[PDB]
DNA sequence: AAAATGTGACTTTACCCATAACTTTGCCGTTACT
């Protein structure tokens, strides 16, 4: 898993700080839990690409993009 | 930091079909008058 990411970085020549951000994003829990708010149907979706639960604030705005990406 | 779910089961009008209990008419018989 780490070797393929390292080859990805080498192929795209991402800088040291860019690699640092990518590594931090890869290994970190989400910053904030999605809140219900007042007008958005929120929740979580199981993704087999990542293989985890991904949180969407809006089921008709962010969730379609999540479906595409999955 | 934020889009984007009202339903549907149980009531209430609303119009039509049927018939009672009278008014509303024409039509003809009768009669006062000319």
């Amino acid at each position: 898993m780490k070797e393929q990411f390292e080859q990805w970085v080498a192929r795209l020549q991402i800088s040291e700080a860019g690699q640092k951000i990518i590594e931090k994003v890869r290994s970190s829990e989400p910053s904030r839990r999605v809140g219900g708010g007042s007008k958005n149907v929120s929740g979580r979706y199981p993704s087999r690409k990542m293989g985890v639960t991904i949180q969407f604030e809006s089921h008709r705005v962010a969730l379609p993009i999540i479906y595409q990406l999955e």
